[PDB]
């Protein structure tokens, strides 16, 4: 029977126990744990039973001990963290935590050698200084993440313990083989390769599992305990394999494995996702609550027989010096972490001066050197004084923390914070007092008891010279809250167009969120788009500039100059050899070849009769490589004549020849030549697209996250233009407020059509990705608004979200790069050309390909529309007037010219080399009369056109209701066009219809009262249209039934 499964047991019940009593003090529950854990020794020094129980436990191998609770640890701190911002910011919390480690630990050995009576000498205060050093706050993160603001300290605070974690432990393990088990002497070049071999192929190592373990989470669908399993087997086998097999340092592996899989989360399932995130936090609390009870049995059975006065007054001394150690480091680099993008200031020095909690990474380090010190004083003298430490630094720096976060003014509210938290208490406190008066008229809810109801559902507000500036901020407000007629004054004016700013400012912030959770925006281009707006809020007069927003789609860098060198390195026997199945079956002949070659080296290197001759000469060369490959399948002219790798393949076939005759002789080092020429050179020559698809997978990530910035922007501002009517009263600021508005919208939209065009292939696959995830996640909408009216059931339903789930999934591993479609499949794929094929080919036969260069004039202004302009490649800019716009490939230009039979408004002259799809206006005509079905062309046409006109007075008009642009083109998809020639030309408004627009044309309303003229939605107060049948006229409507 094992005792163990008692221990650990009783563990997580007294770890339970302190989480649940400890709620409200601030004293950690890792102390009382420490403290329960030394009632249970001493009781176990009294009791033989406690006694069989904490020795079958708490006196376990060191190996074991770290191989067990190491890496749940190191991957919890790796995976719980914010990878965006701590790459954002890896090169400064890089250098703190390394050099500061390293000078650190050579301080806390100086002061250990020069402090302690006992003897040591500099690798046991060396290895006493890496465990001191070896931080690992939990509740300064847990308190900086909670305390509203500087939300950029506590990820710099969690990578810098990450890393110090991590080299801590590694340096640690360096210095306890240069003490306790090992005593082996080495000349300078092998301390050299060990230092590398550790230094390198830890994270080395660690990425490559990394990379496989990515792999392998990409192709699982439908199945979320393989992907759980494949994590932890995942994170053990790298850290097993990388500790024992391979001599290296399987912390950092693991670390880098955390880094990566927590960088590459869109592989796993969501549900997976949080799911593994719940289950790592509960594997490291009880990696947590298992190491501090185990540390404080043994601390009391064993470290507390050897220690005297002297010995806690080293403690006390040793508590004091380690702060004032980490507070020397952080004061000497602080000029070299101020001179990076996020440099710190003094407060938040002093917050990391004094977060430097020490955890349960030092307690097991200790634990396994008093293991590994046996019966001699050392290891209890370092565990003593490490749990003192952790004891210390727990309670006073906790306590300590909380008080000096409250008293620098880092945990105060901000002023909009309270304004948001008070506007959402205040709209849940109006919504449960209608909830309460809609209960209190209800027939089984009538006889409950009220003050009861009224006491639990009381969810309150919980932020409950500052006065002086909220005085001024809600001085300059001259809204309806106060109703006197005044005159504008200049500096009145000059906070009249603050205060606009900063309404534009959090208005563009709103739009971004309400972007992200419709499930448009990106979560980075979400956080990048914040960043750039909390930025410009801060300045004088500053908006959300251009200038800082195209640097989230700066292409630009070592990636694309890879792209194009590989590009260009790469660019009957000819039908014979085009079957593309003799480079498979050669290329299978290589890696086929590469195991003798590995065996050939092994038995040179060791020299079974040498392995029968060395495989009979290999199988005499694969005999002589399937003959040339055939005599390089009988010989191909030019073809092989003009090729540098068949150049080089006639190298290794000659070089085969040496070989040939040096069996003819019958050297060894001509051999290895032979065969590592060969191998390098075969695999180069396959290996070399499968970079080209590496290079376009990272293309495409830097591609897709510019595009989802410059996509939520002009969204954004589009949103916040249609908004910005009621928040700006002045109208010399509101024209002033569009006009930089509409300047960045064009400055944006001209980047990203120029981005586009830089990468056509890249950008159509990033756009073929948004297309199908929009059409997947409006499918997911479908699917739950048809599970929530009861339509379908909970299984089939749930049967729908896993095919879906499926193809999200599918859609995540998308090749990088899809190759762009001829203009002919542009020509197909049109809106209004979609359904007919005939209506296809007579397009397709009556279009005509043009080419306009850079600076040519496609269309004038005042010309008469001659017919089409479908866009199949370039960039091209529409002014009118000032209406300025610039339009890219899949645009058509002219439709509603080509309809009307009307002059053109704008002006189109090209960005860039130009091709379009010239459709005539007399064979538009002829494919309008001939195809007149039940969708016509007149009706595709009309329609299209409809939806352009009529999608912003459905945004202008319903901006105040919280309707975004597509939701607003969604229900105005689901409209048609009336045909007025049935219903003798007038049109009745009936309570079915959600909203009326009149296209084209003129038309009188209700009893003749009046006439609606321009093209606009038509009021409620409007009963019965009459439509006129005039000359060039043709009256069109456009109305949206409601749901049915």
């Amino acid at each position: 029977a094992p005792k163990v499964i008692v221990f650990i047991s009783g563990s997580c019940l007294f770890g339970a126990i302190s989480r649940s009593l400890f709620k409200k003090l601030p004293i950690p529950y890792t102390v009382v744990l420490l403290i329960l854990g030394a009632i249970l020794g001493v009781v176990a020094s009294n009791v033989p039973l406690v006694e069989e129980h904490t020795r079958d436990v708490a006196h376990m191998d060191p190996h074991v001990l770290l191989q067990i609770f190491l890496p749940v640890l190191i991957f919890e701190s790796a995976f719980a963290m914010d990878v965006h911002t701590f790459m954002r910011s890896f090169s400064q919390v890089c250098i703190l935590a390394l050099f500061g480690l390293v000078v650190a630990s050579v301080l806390t050995a100086v002061l250990a050698m020069n402090l302690f009576n006992y003897n040591w000498n500099f690798s046991e205060a060396m290895m006493f200084g890496a465990i001191m050093s070896a931080t690992d706050p939990v509740a300064v993160v847990a308190l900086l993440k909670d305390l509203g603001a500087s939300k950029q300290l506590g990820t710099i605070i969690e990578g810098e313990s990450l890393l110090n974690d991590g080299c801590a432990i590694v340096i640690f393990n360096v210095f306890m083989k240069m003490v306790f088990f090992p005593q082996l002497t080495s000349t300078v070049g092998q301390n050299v390769l060990y230092f590398l071999q550790v230094a390198v192929a830890g994270p080395l190592w660690g990425y490559a599992v990394a990379k496989v373990t990515v792999f392998f989470l990409s192709h699982i669908f439908n199945d979320a305990l393989v992907e759980i399993t494949i994590t932890l087997a995942a994170t053990y086998l790298t850290y097993y394999i990388g500790d024992i097999w391979l001599e290296v340092s399987g912390v950092l592996a693991v670390v880098v494995l955390g880094l990566i899989v927590n960088a590459e989360k869109t592989s796993i399932s969501p549900e997976v996702e949080v799911f593994l995130h719940r289950f790592w936090e509960m594997l490291a609390y009880l990696a947590n609550t298992l190491i501090f009870m185990m540390v404080g049995v043994v601390v009391t059975q064993k470290a507390l027989v050897a220690v005297d006065k002297m010995d806690w007054f080293y403690l006390i001394i040793l508590y004091l010096a380690i702060t004032i150690i980490r507070g020397m480091v952080i004061s000497l680099f602080s000029p070299i972490l101020s001179r990076i993008g996020y440099g710190l200031t003094w407060r938040n020095a002093v917050i990391m001066t004094w977060g430097g909690l020490r955890g349960a990474v030092g307690l097991a380090l200790a634990l396994v050197v008093e293991n590994l010190a046996g019966n001699d004083v050392i290891g209890s003298k370092f565990l003593f004084h490490t749990a003192g430490i952790v004891v210390l630094t727990l309670v006073i720096n906790a306590t300590t923390i909380q008080t000096l976060l409250r008293i620098l003014g880092m945990s105060d509210i901000s002023i909009p914070k309270r304004l948001a938290m008070a506007g959402a208490v205040r709209r849940i406190h109006e919504g449960q007092n209608r909830t309460l008066n809609m209960l209190k008229s209800d027939r089984f809810l009538a006889d409950a008891d009220w003050d009861i109801a009224t006491a639990a559902c009381e969810i309150s507000d919980p932020y409950s010279a500052d006065e002086l500036t909220l005085g001024e901020r809600k001085s300059v407000c001259p809204g309806c809250k106060a109703m006197v007629p005044n005159e504008p004054s200049p500096r009145e004016f000059a906070d009249m167009m603050e205060e606009a700013r900063l309404r534009m400012l959090k208005a563009e912030k709103i739009s971004y969120w309400k972007q992200f959770e419709h499930g448009m925006l990106a979560r980075e281009a979400l956080r990048l788009l914040v960043q750039h707006a909390e930025v410009a809020a801060d300045e004088k007069d500053q908006f959300i500039l251009v200038d800082d927003l195209k640097k989230s789609w700066q292409i630009k860098g070592i990636y694309p100059w890879l792209k194009r060198k590989l590009e260009d390195l790469i660019s009957l026997m000819y039908k014979i050899c085009h079957h593309m199945a003799f480079e498979v079956t050669i290329n299978i002949a290589i890696v086929l070849n590469i195991v003798p070659i590995i065996m050939e080296f092994v038995v040179q290197d060791k020299m079974q009769k040498i392995e029968d001759a060395l495989r009979i000469s290999n199988y005499v060369f694969f005999v002589i490589y399937a003959i040339e490959a055939i005599v390089k399948i009988l010989g191909l002219g030019r073809h092989y004549i003009v090729s540098h790798w068949n150049k080089f393949d006639a190298f290794i076939l000659v070089v085969a020849l040496v070989d040939i005759i040096i069996a003819e002789t019958l050297k060894v080092v001509k051999l290895f030549r032979l065969l590592r020429g060969l191998r390098m050179l075969r695999l180069t020559k396959a290996l070399i697209p499968k970079l080209i698809l590496v290079v376009n997978g990272k293309i495409n990530n830097q591609l897709s996250l510019g595009y989802d910035v410059g996509k939520g922007y002009i969204i954004g501002e589009e949103e916040v233009g249609k908004i910005i009517d009621r928040m700006v009263d002045n109208k010399k600021i509101l024209r002033e407020l569009k006009h930089i508005s509409e300047t960045g919208r064009l400055q944006v939209v001209k980047e990203l059509g120029l981005l586009q065009r830089e990468h056509p292939g890249i950008a159509v696959s990033v756009k073929t990705r948004q297309a199908i995830r929009t059409i997947l996640n409006h499918s997911r909408e479908t699917i739950h608004e048809l599970q929530g009216a009861g339509l379908l059931d909970e299984m089939e339903a749930h049967k729908l979200e896993l095919t879906v789930e499926i193809k999200m999934k599918r859609l995540m591993n998308a090749p990088s790069s899809i190759p762009p479609p001829p203009p002919e499949n542009l020509l197909k794929n049109v809106s209004w050309l979609a359904g007919d094929m005939k209506l296809i080919d007579f397009i397709k036969a009556r279009a005509s390909l043009l080419h306009f260069d850079y600076g040519e004039v496609i269309v004038r202004e005042g010309d008469e529309s001659d017919g089409l302009f479908l866009i199949v490649s370039g960039l091209v800019k529409l002014y009118g007037k000032v209406f300025e716009d610039y339009l890219t490939v899949g645009n058509v230009i002219g439709e509603m010219g080509v309809l009307t039979k009307k002059p053109r408004n704008a002006t189109v002259t090209c960005e860039t080399t130009v091709q379009v799809y010239f459709i005539t206006a007399e064979d538009m005509n002829i494919a309008i009369d001939t195809f007149t079905l039940y969708p016509s062309l007149e009706y595709r046409l009309w329609r299209v056109v409809a939806i352009r006109i009529a999608t912003p007075l459905i945004m202008e008009q319903m901006a105040f209701q919280g309707w975004t642009q597509e939701k607003v083109k969604l229900h105005l998809e689901r409209g048609y066009l009336v045909d007025l020639a049935e219903s003798h030309f007038q049109f009745n408004i009936d309570a079915t219809l959600e909203d009326v627009i009149l296209i084209n044309g003129t038309a009188y309303n209700a009893h003749t009262r009046e006439e609606i003229r321009s093209p606009c939605l038509i009021s409620r107060t409007v009963h019965k249209l009459t439509f006129q049948y005039t000359a060039t006229e043709e009256p069109r409507l456009f109305v949206v039934r409601n749901a049915e």
